[PDB]
């Protein structure tokens, strides 16, 4: 009974195999067959390549030794090499060309989802090339997905020596019989086999995946498309900034590059962006996913006025000031989308680009106060303590009833004042949505235990204030790069409401997601990530 | 009696005045005098420029209006304009060319150091140009230095209207008689004057500074060179990463750009880099100043083995992994310098560049254990509880005795075992060093109250372990960009000890600081910042 899966990197987790390039290179150059491959292996265990894989010498140190061997091995067949021949040029190109083999990673990912323990066991080098970052990026992305990564240069052992196999077993804490070993090399494969581990010779991925599926008894092939990578809160970098005495802002930080600020809606978390954080960071961005004022680890002052857009936008600018950021790409959903449109109208200097999910930008009416105005829920929210008491009564019930996809029984926003509550027609025990796990629901429950629903509800209690402030921007235009994303089945933030936006945002780029409800991020994470990344790459450098 | 100083930005805090460019442009083009200046002012209060300064319209919106006025104002003198004439081209160039007027900022900085309340009062615009970042950077850098920044476009008022002057006074909470007002415009100056505030017409800086010096009775001119900007802990972004259960790492984060990891020595803080953080962030870098394992807000496990270089380097890599960083420029001082050399030897993939202050890189001796070996202090540190008890006895006394510059009475590192203590020859009440304030000393005192000196002292108790691990790197070379910085008067980490480094680090770049003791960062902050930035710009992109 297997409980562990082990993958080689080259020719297994990453493709094309860098190894394969020696063959490609000799035949591209009209060079005698295996001359290059034999130069690589010169001296075998006492050889330059083994010293490299053992961590005795670095990659840049090894290059000259390999070139030398290329000449010594040439003497045998008496041939001469090209003038421009460069080992560095070759591996730089080979390393660069090498990518993650996605079907293989998905297979390793499924096994881990099923309680398997996974590892990467590779014969590798200490890369000190000026171009080493590319491999470092690939290595970072690969793992985060595995329980262990064992590199020969770090452990001082190589394949095929038996000590490495015994080392792998000790790390795994598994008897060989409960382990699958995947390698594209027969030699590196035998030690594991004659130790009793299950082995797969990897030639082609489908055929290798066919063998793995059969061995583990798990559907690995032709499986439906998986969800993007989520976030485990305990594994994140948590940031804390005091924007003013008694008001501190919490955020989650991941990745390097241009700053992308994520602003959630009501009643959410930085955790609403769980599917977005790894993808955008992987896309070459520095993600800062906020806990907006009143939520989670951010401060929740009792006062209503602390939640007007002018005060909220001001603190976001202070947040940038204190973080030492001249700009950030502002991305908001729901109430975050509202804030983000205001950041663009009032502070274009600090905003690289603006993106809104579901929330439309609508210019304020100078002749009518919004309080003049059945999207009844806003009226229900005005009274302090009323909506708080109902929403805080049973938190598990609150989130399960709120967080529902388009096909689920969503819950009405009309005549709620007449009904006397948001959940007055709702079951005591709501069913669990396809969007969330019980564990994910429980995160929100623990987050909302700190401050409750007062601060979040206060976001709705500044209608007249936000309206007066908005009237000042009535003559302005959004001329900075902007993206408006609509959700088909959002019945509060309807795509129709966004139709006249070009009157104020002429260069506006758009996105639309079908069969998507209000909770856009967890509804359609894959579509959201595709739209946002595409837009960031073209408009937000 | 003055207690407040107010500066205009254009022609006062920033130079050349963007205003000045209209004159430069008309005479460069052989254009009638004041044609451009008069096009700018067309309609005065009801004019396009006033609407811009009031925040009614954005900068990109205003450009077309200004071009239009340039044509209408041309009709008067009947002249024709160049084909390539561009208002955008003009202000883009003018805004870009405009810099902070350093002597003026230094003057504003001195007044604030003396208990003055300072502010910036400028007539400005909402910049939505694709090139707005430059101004946003200048604006961010300028302030951080002032109590208030009042922009006309944000407040809806302009100069010369009296409401702005009354607004400034309300923010300041000052009677006009206790305020100095500096403007390069006579018109913007009169309202403040006839309200009774002290006024300076700014033409040239020395002459304007002469007037300010006379008025406030403070030496502003020809004053000695000031210290770089320090850090106020309450104003920083604090980051927290769990690298493993029970071990969390704390850091301070400032700026955008390539990641620069700062690793302090013994017994220090992230606060040891206080002078470096703002300067490097301003230099275009993302600074991460660590609280190394055992210090401040980082975890301090009791176990000795947790402090060996192999475990410490591993956690730093995990820290990068969790932050989503493929690489970071590693900069260390003292024990941080030791760690940083090891990060390069063992993980070149994760290190963009390596920099060490005072700490030399010395290859381990395979034929001799370091424990075989009067730098007595190491021997004094081996015994658990002994050095802890002495160092923890009086924290204020510990830091004041430790943190001493070259001319101060430094304190011996020899025969300390024979003496029976580090401070056995030291006064009960040490004098306060020129390097630190009593307030800065007290920060270290509060930081060391959490974990004590055990974890930090454990860094010294892994000699044999670090030696065995180092022996594995004996055949390796540091071929990644490296900087070695020496301090003349460091008597523990002597510059002589670094002399053979090129044998292992051929491409090594160097730095040297004279009359500098062991506590390099606070000893010579200006020299340190100059060396590090220079090196980062050339070697660390
Ligand atoms: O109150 S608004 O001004 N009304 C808008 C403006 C016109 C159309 C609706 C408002 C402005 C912006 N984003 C908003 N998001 C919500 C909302 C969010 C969650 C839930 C719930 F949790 F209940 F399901 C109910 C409502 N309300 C919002
Ligand atoms: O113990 S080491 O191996 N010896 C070295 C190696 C050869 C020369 C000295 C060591 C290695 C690296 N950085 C070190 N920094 C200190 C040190 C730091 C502060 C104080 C104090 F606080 F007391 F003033 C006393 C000593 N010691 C260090």
């Amino acid at each position: 009974t297997l409980r562990a899966a082990v993958f080689d990197l080259d020719g297994v987790l990453a493709l094309p195999a860098v190894f394969g390039v020696l063959g490609r290179t000799e035949e591209a150059l009209a060079l005698p067959r295996g001359l290059l491959n034999d130069a690589f292996q010169k001296g075998g265990p006492e050889g330059a390549t083994t010293r490299l894989m053992k961590g005795e010498i670095t990659l840049s140190q090894w290059i000259p030794l390999m070139e030398e061997n290329c000449r010594k091995c040439s003497e045998t067949a008496k041939v001469c090499l090209p003038k421009n021949f460069s080992i560095k040029e070759i591996f730089d190109k080979a390393i660069s060309a090498r990518k993650i083999n996605r079907p293989m990673l998905q297979a390793a990912l499924m096994l881990r989802k099923k309680g398997f323990t996974t590892a990467i066991l590779t014969n590798t080098w200490l890369d000190d090339r000026a171009e080493r970052d590319g491999l470092a990026q690939l290595m970072c992305e690969l793992k985060m997905h595995f329980d262990f990564l064992i590199e020969s240069c770090q452990v001082g052992m190589v394949k095929p020596e038996p000590q490495i196999y015994k080392f792998l077993l000790d790390t795994l804490k598994a008897s060989p019989s409960e382990v699958v070993f995947l390698d594209d090399i027969g030699a590196n494969l035998k030690p594991a086999r004659d130790l009793g581990m299950v082995t797969i010779l990897v030639q082609d991925t489908d055929t290798a995946l066919k063998e793995l599926e059969k061995v583990t008894g798990i559907q690995l092939l032709n499986t439906p498309a998986p969800l993007p990578t989520s976030c485990n809160p305990s594994d994140m970098s948590h940031g804390y900034v005091t924007v003013k005495p008694r008001v501190r802002l919490h955020f989650v930080e991941l990745g390097s590059g241009p700053a992308v600020c994520l602003c959630h809606g009501f009643p959410e978390s930085w955790y609403s962006w769980r599917y977005q954080i790894p993808a955008l960071a992987q896309a070459g961005y520095r993600v800062l996913a906020m806990d907006m004022k009143g939520y989670g680890e951010s401060s929740a002052p009792p006062e209503i006025e602390e939640y007007c857009m002018e005060v909220l936008c001001k603190e976001m600018v202070t947040f940038l000031d204190k973080l030492g950021l001249s700009q950030a790409v502002f991305i908001g959903h729901d109430w975050g989308g509202m804030l983000v449109w205001y950041m663009a109208l009032f502070y274009p200097e600090r905003v690289r680009a603006v993106a809104s999910l579901n929330t439309p930008f609508i210019p304020a009416n100078p002749n009518m106060s919004p309080l003049e105005s059945v999207f009844d829920y806003q009226l229900y929210f005005q009274e302090p303590g009323v909506a708080e008491a109902e929403l805080e009564q049973n938190l598990s019930r609150t989130f399960k009833s709120l967080f529902r996809a388009s096909d689920e029984s969503v819950l009405s926003m009309h005549k709620v004042c007449e009904a006397g509550g948001l959940f007055v027609n709702s079951p005591e025990e709501p069913s669990l949505s396809r969007m969330v796990t019980e564990e994910e629901i429980q995160f929100y429950v623990q987050q909302f235990k700190k401050s409750g629903f007062r601060g979040p509800l206060n976001w709705y209690r500044n209608m007249e204030r936000n309206w007066k402030w908005a009237c000042k921007s009535l003559g302005r235009k959004i001329l900075i790069p902007a993206l408006m994303v609509t959700a088909e089945k959002d019945f509060v933030l309807v795509p129709q409401m966004s139709q006249h936006m070009e009157d104020w945002i002429p260069h506006l780029k758009r996105g639309h997601i079908e069969d998507c409800g209000h909770w856009t991020q967890m509804d359609k994470p894959t579509e959201v990530n595709q739209i946002l990344i595409k837009w960031l790459d073209s408009d937000a450098r």
